[PDB]
């Protein structure tokens, strides 16, 4: 029929060799072997071209035929080059890229070239389902090639169909990728989509001979059978006779490092701060310079300088564990998951869109309300227990070796680790200085440092995932916070004694009576909606709210806790690391005035109360007790006053909240849809519409909380306890990783022992948990000592730390310190304590049944032994397993 069939109809009746003459003959190129070795090694700050796409992009702009700017968007990105060479381009604002990803060799690759900083990337995307958005300048390299050319067609029309939806929208610029343009339906559908919404094809000469791939741009104006003929017609007549010669050309250079943004801060009081940025500058002022090219958007660039690399990504295997663990090699919901990448890379590239935003300033009548709620929350409070300040000797008992020291001054870096720095006076000595300037009412030392945390977490891109920000002061700061507000923990003002939805310092062993006690209580369903990274969402009114417990001090603590709040919470200075252009890498000072830190004192308790306020108010709302005025401004607030004192108890007993995580039970549905004030004051929901009513539940058993569901297990004796339980595979795969890098075996095996009798203790109602751990404690020396850590939540106390018999210590927790359990009587052996059910063991994420588990469970001796083969023999080991 056209011209492009039959010559589509050639190329397939050709053979292997006449395929490789065609193909390449005298087509574009590019020197790929410099890119392709930075491939193989990773090496980010090279700047180059991660596949050929950014060079296809680069001739489609330098001749003029796309002309794009503001929000891109990349359909199919792949690796990435169309939004990597995006990035680089003056008139661009904001890059995302979307492709499918996954199994095959099909995944994007993460670097550092010019402008990466606003380049937010996504796997796992089939785009056909996915609603558009408004994009500025529209992306798309989708099409697979194929022989036939019903496929080609019917895919690239397929790709027409859905980029059509995109493309109504008005997009100032446009780039899409059309397979199979020279079919009769393709070039009908093409030239009335290029009358309905402009642009022309181009063929690029960077492209194959094998395919008709052509692109669809914005800046062309070119008829469709024209260029599509033309094209076929080269192809065609560069079938026949001479093999002609490839053309070499440079791959382009992308340059490296971040691009500038618009700077949306707010102007710092520079009076509270000067002193420390001035002192910073002073001490570094070797090489401080301010570089144009700052990333950041809602903090205040206070400028930069040279310093060395910290941390690293690698991930370390105990294989203790992993070769105790065989089956489940294959699955990978275990296998994915790595160390974080705690680099200044894998730090900012969770900075940049994480922690770079600023809340929307709530209106003054949620303002109102929060403030209102605040004071009454710190009046029933502060009722029983009163403020005090803490003692250096407190500080000193309950500090321990492992402490962050956190250097900063010159003054600061003698000492080494804690126990040494607070034993010496001179430590004690500055801490007066810092104390007398901040009565004077200036700040010297109280600065914050950042870096990534090491935590075990689902690796993204088959790649390590990148680490959330952690930020801490330096010892000293550290004990004049405790001191001024480091009682409010000391005194349990979160305990569920005083507080009553709090539960500050309770076990995972308890929680789920709380849970149980939180059913029998009549109403409605249980909510368990967790707020969208709530460090970065707390406002300068929320730390003005929380500030007014002030009212409740003397003279003196209200002048030190004061100077504290308004030098260290609603004025922030950090220290932060970013990998600089051409592989150097830099410190960066920066400041703000709104949100939290994770190495705040009082971050918990903070949290918690605010937290706490926040469901107080949309149990309000859901009430019908806020309208929807009240917002704006509020109307007739003794009304607020009025509810508060007649329910507020009897509410915030149906309340279980910890830190960021909150459970309510309020007493209809309509706090399902009572949304309104928990968006305006910023607090969105995680991973959910903004707008679309919350998931609810009716079984209290099935309740998520701090990462955990707890069920209720009957002993085979009679008494009925509640246990904490979640998914096998998450707690298989923490247990794989190894934390240091170059560990002598001997503490690696620690840490498997360490997971081996926290199962014990806590999981061992998970039957492949309780039957691998046995086959740890047994593989492992019982000599050797717990050491290492294992999960971050502060739930867990570290009871299965010590060398004792976990049998004695469950009986300790579970039976004879258990509140909730009238009947005494000690458990004698292991066989009594019943497993979970099998229904809800295999929903939990056990493999029980299956063939592989089977097999490696037969065999545990021979595994286990073989262990004991590899660490050493003439070691005291005990076995275990009795059944
Ligand atoms: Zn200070
Ligand atoms: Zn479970």
């Amino acid at each position: 029929e056209t011209l492009g069939e039959k010559w589509k109809a050639r190329l397939n009746q050709m053979s292997a060799l006449e395929f490789y003459s065609y193909k390449k003959s005298g087509i574009t190129e590019v020197c790929r072997e410099e890119a392709r070795r930075a491939l193989k090694d990773g090496v980010a700050t090279g700047g180059h071209a991660v596949s050929r796409g950014s060079a296809k992009l680069r001739w489609l702009v330098e001749r003029g035929y796309l002309q794009p700017y503001g929000k891109v968007i990349d359909l199919g990105c792949g690796r990435g080059g169309w939004s990597y060479y995006a990035a680089t381009i003056r008139k661009v604002q904001e890059v995302k890229g979307y492709t499918k990803g996954g199994p095959g060799h099909e995944e994007p690759v993460l670097v550092q070239s010019y402008g990466w900083n606003i380049v937010r990337l996504k796997s796992g995307v089939d785009v056909f389902h996915m609603a558009a958005e408004p994009c500025d300048t529209l992306l798309c390299d989708i099409g697979e090639s194929s022989s036939s050319p019903e496929v080609e067609e019917a895919r690239t029309l397929r790709v027409l169909s859905m980029v059509g939806d995109w493309l109504e929208k008005r997009p100032g610029a446009f780039c899409i990728k059309v397979l199979c343009p020279y079919t009769s339906t393709m070039m009908e559908t093409l030239e009335r989509l290029q009358r309905r919404y402009g642009g022309g094809l181009v063929r690029v000469p960077l492209s194959r001979n094998s395919t008709h791939e052509m692109y669809w741009v914005s800046g062309a104006k070119s008829n469709t059978i024209k260029s599509v003929s033309t094209t076929s017609q080269l192809l065609l007549g560069r079938m026949d006779g001479p093999r002609r010669p490839v053309k070499y050309e440079e791959d382009v250079n992308l340059g490296s490092g971040t691009r500038a943004v618009v700077s949306c801060a707010e102007a710092p009081n520079m009076k509270i701060i000067g002193n420390r940025i001035e002192r910073i500058r002073s001490e570094h002022a070797e090489t401080w310079f301010f570089d144009e090219n700052h990333p950041y958007r809602t903090w205040a660039y206070h400028g930069s300088y040279e310093a060395p690399t910290q941390g690293s990504a690698s991930s370390l295997i105990n294989g203790v564990v992993r070769l105790l663990s065989k089956p489940w090699d294959v699955v990978t919901g275990v296998t994915g998951i790595a160390m974080t990448d705690t680099t200044p890379y894998g730090q900012q590239r969770v900075f940049k869109e994480k922690v770079d935003t600023r809340v929307p300033d709530p209106q003054e009548g949620t303002r109102q309300v929060m403030s209102m709620v605040s004071s009454w929350l710190w009046k029933e409070l502060g009722k029983h227990k009163r403020p005090r300040v803490c003692t250096k000797e407190e500080f000193i008992n309950k500090v321990r070796s492992n402490a962050a020291l956190g250097a900063i001054f010159e003054e600061e870096k003698e000492w080494k680790t804690a126990v040494e720095a607070v034993n010496d006076p001179r430590f004690w000595a500055l801490v007066d200085k810092e104390r007398e300037h901040h009565l004077r009412g200036e700040c010297q030392s109280c600065v914050y440092n950042m870096m990534g945390k090491r935590e075990k977490k689902q690796g993204e891109f088959g790649k390590a995932k990148g680490s959330r920000a952690i930020w801490y002061m330096w010892l000293g700061a550290r004990f004049l916070e405790f001191e001024a507000l480091g009682f409010l923990n000391e005194d349990h003002w979160m305990g569920r004694e005083n507080s009553g939805g709090g539960v500050e310092g309770l076990g995972l062993q308890r929680l789920g009576y709380v849970l149980e006690e939180m059913s029998r209580i009549p109403g409605g369903r249980m909510y368990a909606d967790d707020t969208a990274g709530w460090d970065t969402r707390i406002s300068r009114f929320d730390l003005e709210n929380e500030a007014l417990i002030t009212n409740q001090m003397e003279k003196g603590h209200r002048a030190l806790a004061l100077a504290i709040i308004k030098y260290t919470y609603q004025n922030k200075v950090v220290k932060v690391l970013r990998p600089a252009e051409k592989g150097k890498t830099v410190m960066d000072i920066i400041s703000r005035q709104d949100q939290r830190g994770s190495g705040q004192v009082v971050t918990y308790a903070l949290n918690t109360f605010t937290n706490l306020v926040v469901q107080l108010i949309r149990n309000m709302e859901a009430e019908e007790v806020l309208e929807m005025q009240d917002l704006w401004l509020l109307r007739r607030s003794e009304k607020v006053t009025n509810w508060l004192q007649s329910n507020g108890w009897d509410r915030l007993k149906r309340m279980a909240v910890s830190g960021d995580d909150c459970v309510v039970k309020p007493i209809d549905d309509r706090f399902a849809h009572a949304l309104r004030f928990l968006n305006d004051m910023g607090k969105v929901r995680k991973d959910t519409q903004e707008w679309k009513p919350s998931t609810g539940w009716d079984n209290w058993e099935e309740v998520p909380f701090c990462s955990h569901h707890f069920n209720k297990l009957h002993l085979k004796d009679g008494r009925s306890i509640v246990v904490p339980c979640r998914h096998q595979d998450e707690l298989i795969g923490r247990a794989r990783v190894s934390p240091g890098a170059g560990w002598s075996i001997r503490e690696t095996a620690c840490l498997a022992k360490s997971y081996a009798q926290m199962w014990q203790l806590l999981y061992f109602h998970r039957r492949d948990l309780r039957l691998m751990a046995n086959a740890i404690c047994s593989s492992v020396p019982v000599d050797w000592v717990p050491t290492g850590r294992t999960t971050w939540s502060i739930h867990g106390k570290g009871e299965w730390m010590t060398t004792e018999d976990m049998l004695v210590v469950w009986n300790r927790v579970w039976i004879e310190e258990n509140d909730h359990m009238e009947d005494k009587t000690p458990v004698t052996k292991w066989t009594d304590i019943p497993y979970l059910g099998k229904r809800e063991d295999l929903w939990c994420g056990s493999l029980i049944g299956h063939r592989p588990r089977t097999t490696w469970a037969e065999n545990i001796k021979n595994t286990v032994n073989m262990v004991r083969r590899i660490i050493g023999d003439e070691e005291k080991y005990m076995d275990y397993l009795s059944t």
